[PDB]
């Protein structure tokens, strides 16, 4: 699993926060508790300033998802 172990998460200026896989893409998850389908490339703006862009437009992954081998064949 591992997954405890891996964790991100960008305080945007929309008051959402992205949150990273293990593939290393992004995910648009809204505070509200729920997802949002933000576009590739809809630059995001951390409240440090951090720019960073939705380049995991794949929020699917966030809706359950088929639970790899967390290990080979990453
Ligand atoms: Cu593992
Ligand atoms: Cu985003």
């Amino acid at each position: 699993v591992d997954m405890s172990n891996v964790v991100k998460t960008y305080d945007l200026q929309d008051g959402s926060k992205v949150h990273v896989f293990k593939d290393g893409k992004m995910g648009m998850e809204n505070k509200f508790g729920k997802s949002m389908n933000m576009p590739e490339g809809k630059v995001m703006e951390t409240r440090d300033g951090t720019k960073i862009i939705m380049k995991g437009n794949e929020i699917f992954r966030l809706d359950e998802a088929l639970r790899k081998g967390h290990s080979e064949g990453g």
